[PDB]
């Protein structure tokens, strides 16, 4: 019931015991294990309300005081009368910073208590939502010094009156049908950008075209807005040795920010809330520029490189794969765009998962997102035994909107 | 019930109905994974049902079940449990056991290969310089000087646990490791205990960076018993560059017969403790892990030192670069001496081709991501895209805790 995860690689052994909080479910049982998936009203709502309060209260050492009490029984009455209630600020900075404490696929957290929370509840229509992802991209952008944030549209209700954010990321490039057959742009997004020309985006028809936000308020119709160009931060990506890389015409942006997920705090879902940190380099240089189906350009850079591609054998791919990836680092830096690369990032989550079974008995991780998709084994994540269980606060996939909102 | 696994890469979607033939228990729960945990007599009650089981197994591949031959061989068995509380395997169901554990190896990436398989029937050992001879023709043939062939040697089942054969050697050729007094390690950390017991037991250390170690055998339950590799038996490959002409001078080698000797082998509900086996290298396993581990010979360092890469913030991605160059030193130098080896895009292409045909033929194929995936370059490899089920069938081979923790030592 407790429970030992070993390092192999520095024998430092540390004991779980925050799992026998775990709440929700992973997907495996006994007989089976799901680990490489990539996804497996008034009754309920009182105690999830309960549990949450009850950890928040503990948190700032006022376990059982009267001002504990008193929130607890506040809440339960709006409940009985509200079918649902709202949370204190301090509750809701609280919720959302944990949610992303118990991210076990983020390999960032040792930042988790830095978090710009923007509290956008009171907001109504698809413009408000507008202004405020504008002013949420800019604080996050922050010419290059890069903030993480995040902000928090209103809470569900019946469900038939959800805010969407209908973009993956805040920023992305489209990606278009072709008669060639072919791709030009992100292949990732080829449907979204059909989603936004019919909804009416004029589309510049370009390799990084910006894509247009697409927000719903309220339940409605939702409406297309596209960011100002001066508060899109892109980077020009530049080899420091080969001059000919430039001439790829490579670029990409520099604030990462995920939209489509849903927060969830003490029973209380909510459906739109974008949030932003900065980058790690192989999310640009492995992922997106090397998967077969994104701009999957190994091909393009080993030639230009002259290596032989006659056989897999000479390691063509992983050479041209390191390179490209040491030309993300190396723009980035040089334009000042807050970036870290694997090496320092693992790092610095073994340093924090040690800090979290100190602090908090446990750190809940899934190897299979931490380790690197390059070098996994020279990074310190790859000897490090992980342990994987769902908590609360949390964010959690939702489907996609298109499929499900009546339009 | 059904389970379906996609391909991110591809789309392709698959059906698993095999899962539902598994028994064993895998660690995970409903609210815990343990997916990446490295480690997560038997009674004549369960002994029958296991035999059974596989005895089904057998007779359905071999297309006669319900046969009188199968009927006849389950009360064959039924008789011989109840009578001697064990039973024999003929040498036709050891066969078919052997390569069905190979198949079921959830954490192997080279399955594509399970039916080519030789068996080497040892059941008829009884000492430990037998020992010996059985692994020293076994060696022989599995190197044929570098055409390398899989094989599988095995040696007597356990009986009453007091009487096991085992090979005490983790893998049958490795290179010792010696902790010198200063603190630092000569050869391969990780053979450092091992190591330390030959030392003990007589072998006479002749303390180098790659001194192959003695065998270490224990037959019957006896006190294990020492003997070395004829060194013209030992298959090595000198590792060099093919442009970089500074890397022979770093002075490594490496042996090409990966043969892993201390693992538990189950068919049947019989255990074969002792039941070595050996196919052929993909790179990485040296070029990533044996040289480039922390904990192992740790040569980054001085190759980067070597390639002149800026080593003065880790974000050059210095050590990215020299693990590559590394890997294609070890897959040139195996090339050019004609000895087996696979390099990992090619190894991952034909696993998922595996994968698949053993999903449209037999309904599913257990898969461990965590172990299938290579330690460098994951994403541009195709399996980093593929779902995969784990679970667990017999026949299977399992962990065993080393020998030196449990021997009862005779003296
Ligand atoms: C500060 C720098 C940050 C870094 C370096 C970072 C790193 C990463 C990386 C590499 C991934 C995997 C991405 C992929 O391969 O798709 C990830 C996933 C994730 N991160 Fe972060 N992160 C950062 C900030 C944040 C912030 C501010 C939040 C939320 C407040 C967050 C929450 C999440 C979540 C929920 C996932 C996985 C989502 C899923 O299940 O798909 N991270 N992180
Ligand atoms: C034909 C050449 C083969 C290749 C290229 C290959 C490939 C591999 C690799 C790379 C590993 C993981 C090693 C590591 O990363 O630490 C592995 C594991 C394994 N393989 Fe193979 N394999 C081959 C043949 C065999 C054979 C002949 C058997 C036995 C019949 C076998 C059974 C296993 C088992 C049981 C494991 C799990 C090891 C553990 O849990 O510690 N493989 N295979
Ligand atoms: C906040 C943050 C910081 C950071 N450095 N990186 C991230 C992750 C971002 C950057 N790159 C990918 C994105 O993560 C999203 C992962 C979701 C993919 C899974 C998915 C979701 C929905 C539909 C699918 F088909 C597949 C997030
Ligand atoms: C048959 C075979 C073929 C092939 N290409 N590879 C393998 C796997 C081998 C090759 N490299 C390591 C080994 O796998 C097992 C690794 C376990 C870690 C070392 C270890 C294991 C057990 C006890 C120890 F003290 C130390 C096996
Ligand atoms: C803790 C973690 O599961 C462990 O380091 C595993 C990870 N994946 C691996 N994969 C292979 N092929 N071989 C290994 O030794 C390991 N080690
Ligand atoms: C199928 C498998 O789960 C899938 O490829 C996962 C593997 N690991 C990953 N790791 C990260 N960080 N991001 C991903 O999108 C994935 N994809
Ligand atoms: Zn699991």
């Amino acid at each position: 019931r407790f429970l030992k995860v070993k390092n192999w690689e520095t024998d430092v052994v540390l004991t779980d015991t925050l799992h026998l909080k775990s709440t929700l479910e992973t997907g495996c049982t006994e007989h089976i294990c799901m680990g490489s998936i990539m996804l497996p009203t008034k009754d309920q709502l009182f105690p999830l309300a309960k549990e949450f309060l009850d950890q928040y209260y503990s948190s700032i050492k006022r376990f059982g005081s009267k001002a504990h009490m008193d929130r607890l029984e506040e809440v339960n009455k709006e409940i009985e009368s509200t079918s649902t209630y709202q949370l204190k600020d301090t509750e809701l900075i609280y919720g959302a910073k944990h949610a992303w404490r118990n991210a076990s696929r983020c390999v960032g957290r040792i930042q988790w208590s830095k978090l710009q929370v923007f509290d956008a509840r009171d907001c109504t229509t698809a413009h408000g939502m507008f202004n405020y992802i504008c002013n949420h991209v800019k604080y996050a952008t922050n010419k290059g010094n890069l903030r993480s944030a995040i902000t928090i549209f209103p809470q569900r209700t019946d469900g038939k009156h959800d805010f969407r954010v209908w973009n993956s990321q805040l920023i992305r490039y489209a990606g278009y049908k072709q008669p060639d057959g072919s791709t030009l742009g992100d292949p990732a997004n080829v449907q979204f950008t059909e989603i936004c020309i019919q909804q009416g985006w004029k589309a510049p028809r370009g390799r990084f075209d910006v894509l247009p936000l697409l927000l719903q308020a309220n339940g409605n119709d939702p409406e297309l807005f596209q960011i100002p160009p001066e508060l899109v931060l892109e980077v020009p990506i530049r080899h420091p040795k080969f001059d000919w890389f430039k001439d790829l015409g490579l670029k990409w942006y520099g604030l990462p920010a995920v939209s489509n997920m849903l927060l969830e705090i003490g029973g209380l879902e909510f459906s739109a809330c974008p949030f932003s940190g900065w980058y790690m380099g192989t999310e640009i240089g492995v992922r997106d520029y090397c998967d077969n189906s994104r701009y999957n350009i190994l091909e393009e850079v080993a030639k230009k490189m002259d290596l032989d591609m006659r056989k897999t054998s000479s390691l063509w791919k992983d050479q041209a794969l390191v390179e490209i990836n040491i030309a993300v680092l190396y723009s980035f830096q040089s334009d000042k765009v807050t970036i870290v690369d694997h090496h320092s990032a693992t790092e610095s989550f073994i340093k924090h998962m040690e800090n979290e079974y100190r602090c908090r008995g446990g750190c809940p991780a899934d190897w299979v997102w931490i380790v690197p998709p390059m070098s996994g084994s020279i990074t310190p994540v790859f000897h490090q035994e992980m342990l994987n269980y769902r908590l609360t606060p949390s964010f959690e996939y939702q489907p996609d909107p298109w499929n499900t909102h009546v339009w």
